[PDB]
């Protein structure tokens, strides 16, 4: 179990004020921290805001935040259900600012709710060096969804602030889990009216200035003010970064596919739809030709990192925990021999990879 701490600094808030936290399984004689961004949409205007507030308050506030959680899949410490880092120190940070961890903005008498993910990041970090942290020769940043997008916003400043803090020797990695979408034409067109089928562009430019939102600067020296958004996008944002990132994405993401208009039926597929599937899985391949740390399996699903589940997908005959255990090696201060890192399925349809989730 991971037992929960609030920020000690209370301007460190969730979207309602209430205080950001993080919940901790510390594991002494272990260097290795875990620190693992929780995903769930995002909400980029007042009025998706205050219904997000009304049924989806846990994910906005920490009110009601129970004082432990189990830690399950790559947060879990039994070897069983964790090969790669079971003896790890574990911190789930729970998602409470619905900006994809970009925020950077107080609640004030302008605004009705804070935005301040990218500041809860820095603050756990800060709060954890007097527990442990400052020990540390790895700290991977992992997350799932929007969690996985907020580190691809984030790795790069974190590593900036160690180094700023006087700890030069933390190695700071990323782990994105479903966090790689891509900026493309739905499927049938949507006004962007509310939150889960408004389009990838459209979501991220209205939320970007809703929330204050930051990205990391290189990429925001290649795009200029007003383009930030493109630094949402893993693709684009990815070749600016320093830290090392293992990109971890399904080809036929369900999130991508909701923002993108498409629902799957059960029903017959019909041509052009069926065009557009394949299209989608090829244009995300392609983004990851170029990533050496990535898994990319042929599925119809989403999120893999925290599902107790994780360890049965495979690709090409190699799992997650394997390819993560194989990234880590080849961090250690050429190809390993087989230790694979990059695994991108070139199936082109979803469950042509015979271990995907079941959906069970
Ligand atoms: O947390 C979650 O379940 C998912 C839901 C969709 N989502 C997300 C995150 C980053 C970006 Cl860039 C985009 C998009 F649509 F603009 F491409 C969507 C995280
Ligand atoms: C709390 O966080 C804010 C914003 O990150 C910072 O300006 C302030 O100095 C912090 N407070 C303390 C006591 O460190």
């Amino acid at each position: 179990d991971l037992r929960l701490h609030l920020l000690l600094n209370t301007s460190v808030t969730c979207n309602d004020g209430s205080p950001a936290g993080y919940y901790l399984k510390e594991s002494r004689g272990s260097r290795r921290w875990l620190l693992f961004l929780e995903g769930g949409w995002y909400c980029f205007n007042r009025e998706n805001c205050d219904s997000r507030y009304d049924t989806m308050r846990r994910l906005m506030s920490s009110r009601d935040w129970p004082r432990t959680r189990t830690g399950t899949g790559i947060l879990s410490s039994q070897p069983e259900e964790n090969p790669y880092w079971w003896n790890a120190n574990m911190v789930f940070i729970p998602y409470c600012s619905s900006d994809v961890w970009s925020g950077a903005s107080s609640k004030s008498e302008k605004n009705e709710y804070a935005f301040m993910g990218a500041l809860i990041i820095q603050e756990v970090v800060r709060e954890l060096l007097g527990r442990g942290l400052s020990g540390a020769k790895v700290l991977l940043l992992a997350g799932s969804s929007a969690g996985g997008t907020g580190v691809l916003l984030n790795v790069d400043r974190v590593a900036e602030q160690l180094e700023k803090l006087g700890y030069p020797a933390i190695q700071v990695r990323g782990l994105a889990d479903s966090g790689w979408f891509l900026d493309n034409k739905q499927y049938r067109h949507t006004d962007c009216v509310d939150t889960i089928t408004c389009a990838p562009t459209e979501a991220i430019r209205r939320g970007i200035r809703y929330w204050n939102g930051v990205v990391p600067e290189r990429c925001r020296r290649q795009f200029q003010e007003g383009e930030e958004w493109n630094c949402f996008f893993g693709y684009k944002v990815y070749p600016t970064l320093r830290s090392p990132v293992f990109v971890v994405q399904w080809l036929f993401d369900e999130a991508q596919l909701t923002v993108d208009n498409v629902h799957l039926t059960g029903q017959p597929v019909q041509e052009g739809l069926r065009l557009y599937i394949q299209n989608l899985g090829r244009e995300l391949r392609h983004t990851l030709k170029d990533v050496p740390a990535s898994f990319a399996p042929a599925c119809l699903s989403h999120e893999i990192i925290i599902r107790s589940h994780w360890t049965d997908v495979q690709v090409k005959g190699t799992s997650l925990p394997r390819a993560l255990h194989c990234w880590d090696r080849s961090l250690h201060d050429t190809p390993l021999k087989g230790c694979p890192v990059h695994l991108v399925d070139s199936c082109p349809w979803p469950h042509c990879n015979p271990s995907c989730p079941t959906g069970t």
